[PDB]
DNA sequence: CGCGGACT
């Protein structure tokens, strides 16, 4: 709804997650959870610890088009069961590290077109759509940003509402 | 010997 949707991104941080490939996107939402790398790990980590709600907006690497945003709901841990992501060349299972639990708010796609007004003033001013993984979008950037992705009515606000 | 590495 568009009530409480404004509601989870007020005073958040708003991260851009890149994937080499749309099959682990897929499976990340199937699992509704993520995992990085041990650098972005660490950012992910001082992030949660300072944000009212953390967004990590999802774009798959050479698709033109972002593929929804979710929510970070706790840190990094390892040891859990085990995720059988498509490794990219040159990248271990050991890299992926701690274990990201999420909460996806839309998971309706979004082509670059649409966004191409928008542009990150934590990135040189660049348009939005243009970062590596785990790029800082700024506040205002980031709200307008999410507020542009068709609402997606199979995901209701009342579960999100006060996990905080 | 496996040793790298998720922008447009």
């Amino acid at each position: 709804g568009t009530s409480k949707l404004k509601y989870v991104l007020q005073d958040a941080r708003f991260f851009l997650i890149k994937s080499n490939n749309h099959e682990n996107v897929s499976l990340a939402k199937a699992k509704g959870v993520w995992s990085t790398l041990p650098v972005n790990e660490k950012k992910l980590n001082l992030a949660f610890r300072s944000a009212r709600s953390v967004i990590l907006i999802f774009s798959v690497r050479e698709s033109g088009k972002f593929q929804g945003f979710a929510r970070l709901s706790s840190e990094s841990h390892h040891g859990g069961s085990p995720i059988h992501w498509v490794l990219p060349a040159g990248m271990s299972a050991k890299m992926l590290g701690g274990v990201f639990k999420i909460d996806w708010i839309c998971r309706r796609e979004l082509p670059f077109t649409k966004s191409a007004h928008l542009t990150n003033p934590w990135n040189e001013h660049k348009p939005v759509k243009i970062g590596r993984d785990g790029q800082e979008i700024e506040l205002e950037c980031g709200t307008q940003l999410c507020l542009l992705f068709p609402p997606d009515e199979s995901i209701d606000l009342y579960q999100v509402i006060h996990k905080m």
